[PDB]
């Protein structure tokens, strides 16, 4: 739960009050200045059905408020400089009618006491902005293009923005400027991602221990999610890998559902998401609990080069520089191995992309796949946090590769925060090694 | 899973082909007809991520095809009357470079092997029956108000449907008939319910044998999942309620995330889907393994309402009768119990309404709310599946009811099949006699 002060676990008010003055900085860089962000929705499985809520991230990053239907504003303040500013939400007014259904919602004070915004409104009382924001005097920042929330947007903004777009002044997008925050990780975000990656290890070592051969796809599945759960973690964060024997060689398997055989191994890719932030990780094993001679040297193959990418994650490198790394070193243990047979194999690293037709790794955050527009080319500064997920696949049809390989595929995805030296990996109690794998199965 | 002649689990060539002749039959009763079904796309959670597939269900029901961006044409046939017709499947055509990536599909051939339709053509050949089905002659039958699939929709048949929009024949709804034929269980389709409570019913039992005091909501729902799944349930049908103590009077609480201390109850809502089709059940009990006194009076008046409704499910009762029904017992319940005092409460049903405020069931099939533009006030006949799920729920604030009953909420729900005398209760395996629970727990 929440110690004194805080708005999420781990996050205090003060600390989200930093965020809003730092995209008011972001802003003053780029008269009146008013930023929006909406909240999610509800949303339903069908009519009278409800899924559980999930808050829409950029807004759940600058406010920490973690219910339906609401709008955060911050605007400028008469007669002075960004960055000050006055954080206010707006919140739909209480209705028992709707609360024997949805269980209760925060009043406008109560908002304000949870979250420390300066004032609080009911959402009918959003309009006495309006008039203000359409003066072409009132720059106006607001995510128009893929609304949030598409009625809030349709009956608060939409007009707005339509309006300003024919003028001197149009509504100006700013999730890429909270991209740029959300790149760079405070130390309390870096705990609550620590605190997610020794959960989401935990699960996984608890998954090898009961792994058994022949195992279901759908068992390994559903003991992976039963211990993320049951050691706290609020859902997962992406729907799970669990890809047995050929069934690893196909990058976007979700269905879970084959025999794994005994001789075959299983590619694990789950994360979980807790206190708001996520872990993404890979393990590949056999689920009889040895590797074979093949299987140890594609494995090995694949683990030193994950070692050699993870060296990398320091200031400066990028994201780019590192794949351009996996590539080379790819195209090395692929000659190695006598899967590419000749050196000109790897120009234009043809053959590397050939078996590994993915990226090293994504920046990670709130998101799996986190602040996806800020480039791969930028280099890496402290507080940045990355995956680093190679992997080699030798689809069972491949006639150009070694026959023992014919139906194998490996990754080893850790998730990794840039430090000013040594970088520190939230998945380190993961185990990895072969030895220790097989010591665990 | 499959045996010879099967297109899913349970259910023939044969089968699917008489549901297409039946709705051929209907279409027959309201030149050329010609039905398009479109299948659901890959739904993603974010740009890189995909969700596991799930068919759209009148897709499903009419071929048994389980893959995604296809379309599903019945054509009547020159010079012969309905409901002869063909039977057509447009898939895509075979793509290595995204079967990298999403797994293999079937060729058309594959197509028609499995599902046993006419004839099968990749997507681009769609385009060679537009003219035909512009012309003013041809009775087009497709649901486009909500397209299944926007992007097959966009580029396969919103030119058509604005074409005839624009004509003296235009493009009709079908998904109503398709839901008149859905409304009547074969023998097949109730076995497959009978597999689904049976799986459901054995996830309930494992729930309450390790229940303890206190509970964690979010330890309850994963133990409940990982029974479902481990036991080989595809999916959960819904979001589980797993609400406990006052928690419970919440009626679409989802979030499941809160502590249940010794002495209070569960209401725990889950169901899962097994080879397309669905259950759908309630149990309330003490996490402590012992109903206390005013919990034991409740629950007992709820499971009396419960079995008095349940033996309602006969040939020529309506769910609106049933619903009526369950309010009048509600009524005497309440007196009964104190909570009403004057038995002129429940003048139009005011205080049976203020106690529980939803309906007593629904139609259950593929979908929790199957079939849900089928009149509640239908007479049942033989085939039918509903559900009866009877609540009562007193707020801690309730100041009107009893001390000793405040904060207390229980819902009994069972799935039903109408026959031609007494009904199926699908459920049955589930514990609910309150001795049953307590030997359980
Ligand atoms: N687990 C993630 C996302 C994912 C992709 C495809 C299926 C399931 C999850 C993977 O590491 C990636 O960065 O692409
Ligand atoms: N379990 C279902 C659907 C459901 C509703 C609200 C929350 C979760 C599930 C419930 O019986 C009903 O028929 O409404
Ligand atoms: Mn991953
Ligand atoms: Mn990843
Ligand atoms: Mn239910
Ligand atoms: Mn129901």
């Amino acid at each position: 739960l929440l110690r004194p002060g805080e708005v999420t676990p781990g996050l205090s008010q003060v600390e989200y009050a930093l965020r809003r003055h730092k995209l008011m900085s972001l802003i003053q860089k780029e008269t009146d200045q008013t930023v929006v962000v909406l909240s999610n929705p509800t949303y339903y499985m069908s009519n009278d059905i409800p899924y559980t809520f999930h808050q829409d991230n950029n807004f759940l990053y600058l406010c920490g408020f973690q219910e339906p239907d609401s709008i955060l504003v911050l605007q400028s303040l008469p007669g002075k400089q960004l960055p000050s500013h006055k954080a206010i939400l707006f919140v739909p007014r209480r209705d028992p009618s709707r609360e024997l259904w949805d269980g209760p919602r925060s009043g406008t004070d109560g908002a304000i006491a949870l979250t420390g915004v300066d004032e609080a409104y009911t959402l009918e009382e959003f309009q006495h902005l309006l008039p203000k924001m359409k003066a072409e005097t009132n720059m106006v920042w607001y995510d128009w293009m893929r609304p949030s929330h598409a009625q809030l947007h349709s009956d608060y903004m939409q007009p707005l923005t339509e309006a300003k777009a024919k003028s001197k002044n149009k509504v100006r997008g700013v999730q890429q400027l909270i991209q740029r925050l959300r790149l760079i990780k405070s130390p309390a975000e870096i705990e609550r991602m620590q605190i997610a990656g020794k959960l989401t290890s935990q699960a996984f070592i608890e998954t090898m221990f009961t792994s058994k051969a022949p195992v279901e796809e759908a068992f390994l599945y559903a003991k992976f999610e039963f211990e993320c759960r049951a050691r706290g973690a609020d859902i997962l964060a992406y729907p799970p890998v669990v890809a047995g024997g050929n069934r690893s060689n196909t990058l976007h398997y979700v269905k879970n559902n084959q025999l794994i055989k005994d001789g075959e191994m299983v590619l694990l890719d789950g994360g979980c998401e807790s206190s708001c932030y996520v872990s993404d990780i890979t393990r590949t094993w056999p689920v009889n609990g040895r590797f074979t001679a093949p299987q140890a040297e594609l494995y090995e193959a694949v683990l030193e080069i994950q070692r050699d990418c993870l060296a990398l994650c320091f200031p400066g490198t990028s994201l780019e520089n590192i794949y351009s790394m996996m590539l080379t070193l790819i195209g090395q243990k692929l000659k190695d191995l006598g899967i590419m047979k000749n050196i000109k194999e790897n120009n234009a690293f043809k053959a590397a992309r050939k078996y590994c037709p993915h990226h090293v790794g994504h920046y990670l955050g709130m998101d799996v796949h986190d602040t996806p527009d800020m480039p791969r080319s930028l280099p890496l500064q402290p507080g940045m946090v990355i995956t680093i997920e190679p992997g080699i696949y030798i689809p069972e049809d491949d006639k150009d590769a070694p026959e023992k390989f014919r139906g194998l595929g490996v990754r080893i995805e850790d998730d990794v925060v840039v430090t000013q030296d040594s970088p520190l990996i939230l998945s380190a109690d993961c185990p990895k090694e072969m030895n220790d794998i097989e010591q665990i199965c």
